């Protein structure tokens, strides 16, 4: 319910890139994936 693994606007994001969360993993202040976690996997991808 209550989660801040990945942010609204990353959601946007990722859904416009064609990627998969699960298929990525978030770095941000205790487990948060972010637009630079994004860019390091869709350079390695």
């Amino acid at each position: 319910q209550n989660n801040d693994a990945l942010s609204p606007a990353i959601r946007r994001l990722l859904a416009e890139h064609n990627l998969d969360a699960s298929a990525i993993k978030g770095t941000g202040v205790g487990g948060r994936l972010t637009r630079e976690d994004v860019e390091k996997w869709l350079a390695k991808a």
